[PDB]
């Protein structure tokens, strides 16, 4: 399947507060982000995340990171959650969640753990961590799996560096302490995520 | 088990037509291949695997990539498939194939899914994507697996860089686009063969 | 877990023989160490595994590398063996392994793999090969990982490159080669494990 967002770029906010949940989130959208998520690794995620979806999720596909556990998604989706973000290939975790109507795009680092993750039904895919392995290991994975599986760079993505993910044939990215760290503030969210779409809309013309 | 024909170089053949398979596999068996491979994301492979086993079986190793189900293995065996390769470790797919007498040579990328591998039986090992890891990656492999075990490089190959898998201890290589791409003519495979052939000699002579 | 012994750098001495274990041990443990493992790639490790147990396992944790097997740990337990090092994830090894009371540091290259070792109650990770992957990639797993978990570097590291694997947020690292080549001299070893030591208080005081 093709991403179906706007915009393949998946902001992830580690570590953000209850409190400070709604301008962050506002900031990102604001500059033309429309997929977010919010890590289980986060403090009191259990008050955010739906606060976040019932403030945001009619303009933006709305989640959860580092999700482990199948009672994780049970209690994700009745807060409304409507996607799933993990750092590894668990089958029941991607089972339930599909099962829930709720976008998937799980964590892998070999082709082995990619066609699992696949046969559990995820929609996406995310290479994590793909600072070490290089775009020219995306592109080598790319060349064997189906030809239109969205396929996701995790992993010290920057403005900078976004280009390559796309070359080597990337839907997107998603984007973590370069975009958020905990603690930061409004502007430099605002600021980060500028930067990344501005650099998107020049790597796709090109 | 240490390699069962003269040269350890698979030419792998992605994309090849069935009119075009004859004189392309022709070009690599008279630079002196003797294993060949077909994948299964080819067009109508169906038509030119059989003919590739009729024409050239009896002197050279013919098979299949990118064999991802059990029921492929099937399909392949009444086809007279004598060979299969993969990208990832698929332990029913490795049994079956070696339970019709097949030689395979499945895709890893990591030590626990190499073990893996060869509890299912498989003769050799692929690892994959090799540019990515590099030379000191393989090396560190073949320290913890068993000294007979026949690794191949799979994963942007050259007649440049092939002395370097060789010194890290591989058996050989499988050789992607850098033999073959889709549409190339048939004089341009007659030159890649030579050459890596060529570099194979003198990378085992050092 | 935190490690259980004063220093969190674990001898490893491949191929080692029954006649020179007590004295190459003895090297170690008067530089510092007090974590020792025998690979089962090692000849005759079924007499010189007992033997440092009785001599050294007082004042050292000891334990055995390269351990493939349930049955292994099953011997090896009846040895006294206190420490299992392996290449893979295999989850009854672990099991059976814990189950003796013994420390496990399995051996893993993904979060996958590593999410797997931990529910088979590792109390350990051994991330292997860390060379080809690099410090960034420990790090970036360090991330997502419960945050008291002891992560070892294993796979080229040196005196020289050792603070790279402490800086990225590694527990320590286990010593192969760079420690230990078989039928070097016990100075060799002396020397060699003098300066892993110092390397390593240098790089925790830094």
């Amino acid at each position: 399947m093709q991403w179906q967002t706007k915009l393949p770029l998946i902001a992830i906010l580690r570590g953000i507060t209850p409190d400070e949940a709604l301008a962050h989130v506002g900031a990102v959208i604001d500059a033309g982000f429309d997929a977010v998520e919010i890590p289980l690794n986060s403090p009191q995620w259990e008050q955010s995340i739906p606060a976040i979806v019932d403030a945001y999720g009619d303009k933006a596909l709305i989640g959860a990171g580092t999700v482990l556990k199948p009672e994780q998604v049970d209690a994700l989706a009745r807060m409304g959650c409507q996607l799933i973000v993990t750092p590894n290939i668990h089958s029941e975790v991607i089972r339930r969640a599909v099962g829930y109507g709720m976008t998937v795009c799980p964590g892998c680092a070999t082709a082995t753990e990619a066609f699992t993750a696949l046969e559990a039904g995820a929609q996406a895919l995310k290479i994590f961590p793909s600072s070490a392995f290089g775009p020219q290991y995306i592109k080598a994975l790319k060349a064997v799996l189906p030809s239109d599986i969205a396929v996701f760079a995790v992993g010290g993505v920057t403005p900078e560096n976004l280009a390559q993910w796309i070359d080597a044939g990337c839907a997107g990215a998603g984007l973590g302490s370069d975009l958020y760290r905990a603690g930061q503030s409004v502007e430099r969210t605002a600021q980060q995520a500028a930067a990344f779409v501005k650099a998107y809309r020049e790597a796709v013309q090109l």
